[PDB]
């Protein structure tokens, strides 16, 4: 259902994990670890991404990935999104793809896609969180439109930021 993957560069090494919950409250109880271990033992870098089943609960991991990296005064220095669809009518997958990534295009984000057998993924990079709110309506507003189950991965990478910055 939920399903929430951390990537902690500390520098020399590196680790790496995945959780799959149920709940919003088992994401949280994940996220509170990776807060408490970040406060008192740092990072060089840290990414998390959450993969949501709807643009509603792609919305509210953006505003959850927010508040993570607010609290750890980190700044927020990269996002994305990756949108997975899959179908058996190439031609249904094919229409969805033309209109993602022209709608991505539209609010001058860069795509990045590939299409193998019945799944299809694109990935969006280099727009604001205010932009990735919208390709998230617009991504389940196709999966409806040509019947195919959707994916929607959020994804934040950032890293301490500065004392001044955070107050």
């Amino acid at each position: 259902d939920i399903q929430v993957q951390v990537n902690i560069d500390d520098n020399g090494k590196n680790f790496d994990y995945t959780y799959t919950v149920t709940t919003e409250s088992e994401l949280q109880k994940v996220l509170n670890e990776l807060m408490d271990y970040i406060k008192k033992q740092g990072a060089k870098r840290v990414r998390i991404s959450i993969t949501a089943r709807s643009s509603k609960e792609a919305y509210k991991f953006l505003a959850i990935l927010a508040k993570v990296f607010a609290e750890l005064g980190y700044n927020d220095i990269n996002r994305k999104m990756t949108v997975r669809f899959r179908g058996d009518d190439l031609e249904a997958l094919e229409k969805a793809l033309k209109e993602m990534i022209r709608q991505a295009r539209k609010f001058a984000g860069t795509v990045t896609y590939t299409l193998d057998g019945n799944d299809l993924e694109i990935t969006i990079t280099g727009v604001p969180r205010q932009v990735l709110e919208e390709l998230a309506k617009e991504a389940e507003r196709l999966a409806k439109e040509f019947n195919i189950t959707i994916t929607i991965t959020v994804t934040v990478e950032g890293q301490l930021g500065s004392l001044e910055h955070h107050h």
